[PDB]
């Protein structure tokens, strides 16, 4: 493959090359690639190599930063001035921002060097990545199927090689998701670990969200973890896992309301066994897991009313601040549950989504789309079941690679671990990793 992020900064750290022939570089291998895939949609090229000029001022000035003069992208909905924030809407196209997000003032503030940003799909509310703004990006490892959604771009860019870092955001695992049909790496944070100034609605400049999150995307759980010790609102739990020996797992390759295909089961049961053969103590029940079907309930109760910013429809009526507030009390309840359940394990393992990357779907209604599961015709919107946990309770959850399905299609793992223990998520996969080379 390519140079990773820390590769990268290390090459310019010691000689090997400069920020500007690296952010060349990164400019070389999106032109060359990106035709056919369309994930670097918003270009900042020239501003670019400027900055990465400027980095190589610094270098030869003695300084040096974790990141300084490394390329990346992140993801179209993150504000950096003097870019686009449209969400993909239309009349969002020229909505132009004038201050950088958190996550790019940090990241720019470690060196990086942005070279643009990457496609979304509109109002980031699919599992692909489609607008008239941009157009439609398609999965490099087939581009007849989705590069998922909403961080679909970050993902696709990052499989092909363009870039060795980015930064995407989940509240219906948008994170997880295309890093799951893309083959690479995405680390969904606990919530509020990271600042979503800058993650605004086109045209506002509010409060963040109940459930959504933002968090970083790569190639490998180095480069997740940099991102996040950069990026974190302070510096989070450092990882307190350094063998996969004696690891508590909990296995769930069942979900009372979704369905997965038996190429992921097989993938996520495989990468538990593996562990298992290094020391890892697996189970697949314990009587402190929440109720997973009141929780895809409460958690899409809740996804609908904070995706509506509390609106309703003419005849309808909201709902009321008060009944708001018992719904957070469920959600707190909820969670309690969790920790209950983490007394007794480390990490839970379960599929991100139960299929790989899906053809593309011209449907806007959810309720429309199928996907194909062992055969059959299932229900596309039951899938937000895997997903669910993980933001509504706020636990983070990293999606990664650990196998393909028999048409060349990545499968991911979801590793979900206690809340703030983004870094024992991170890693737990890279043990992951080793032990399914072993
Ligand atoms: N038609 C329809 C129904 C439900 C949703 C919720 C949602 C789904 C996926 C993401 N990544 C974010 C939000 C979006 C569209």
């Amino acid at each position: 493959s390519e140079l990773s992020a820390i590769e990268t900064a290390a090459a310019i750290a010691g000689g090997s090359m400069t920020a500007l022939e690296a952010c060349d570089a990164a400019i070389a291998r999106i032109e060359q690639r990106d035709g056919p895939i369309n994930a670097v949609v918003v270009r900042d090229f020239d501003r670019a190599r400027e900055a990465a000029k400027a980095a190589d001022g610094e270098v030869a000035a003695g300084v040096s930063k974790p990141l300084l003069g490394v390329p990346m992208t992140i993801k179209e909905s993150i504000d950096i001035a003097g870019l686009p924030t449209s969400w993909g809407f239309a009349e969002h196209a020229d909505h132009i921002a004038t201050a950088d997000s958190v996550v790019v003032s940090r990241l720019k503030a470690a060196g990086a060097v942005f070279l643009g940003k990457t496609n979304i799909p509109v109002a980031l509310a699919d599992w692909q990545s489609s607008n008239p703004n941009y157009g439609r990006t398609n999965n490099p490892h087939d581009l007849t199927r989705s590069a998922g959604g909403s961080s679909g771009g970050a993902a696709a860019a990052l499989a092909a090689g363009m870039v060795p870092l980015e930064y995407g955001s989940d509240i219906g695992g948008s994170i997880r998701v295309p890093a799951h049909f893309c083959g690479v790496w995405g680390l969904k944070t606990t919530f509020d670990a990271v600042s979503l100034e800058g993650h605004y609605l086109p045209r506002t400049d509010g409060a963040r969200g109940e459930l959504g999150v933002v968090g970083p995307m790569a190639r490998n759980p180095q480069d997740l973890a940099l991102a996040l010790d950069l990026t974190s609102r302070i510096a989070l739990p450092i990882a307190r896992i350094d063998t996969l020996n004696g690891l508590r797992i909990l296995l769930l390759t069942h979900h009372p309301r979704a369905a997965a295909d038996s190429a992921v089961v097989a993938a996520v049961e495989k990468a538990a066994e593996s562990c298992a053969a290094q020391g890892a103590q697996v189970s697949t029940s314990n009587a402190d897991l929440p109720d997973l079907s009141k929780l895809v309930s409460d958690y899409t109760r809740m996804l609908l009313i904070v995706l509506a910013q509390g609106k309703a429809p003419e005849g309808t009526e909201p709902v009321s601040l008060n009944a708001w507030y018992g719904m957070l009390d469920d959600q707190a309840r909820t969670i309690r549950g969790f920790d209950r359940l983490f007394d007794s394990f480390d990490a839970i393992f379960c599929p991100v989504l139960g299929t790989s990357a899906f053809p593309h779907s011209d449907e806007a209604d959810w309720g429309k789309r199928t996907l194909t599961i062992d055969g059959a015709d299932t229900p596309f919107g039951s899938q937000l079941a895997w997903i669910s946990m993980a933001t509504y309770c706020g636990m983070p959850a990293l999606s990664m690679p650990v196998g393909t399905d028999a048409n060349g299609l990545p499968i991911g793992l979801q590793i979900i671990t206690r809340n703030w223990s983004d870094h024992d998520a991170v890693r737990i996969g890279a043990l992951v990793a080793d032990a399914l080379a072993a």
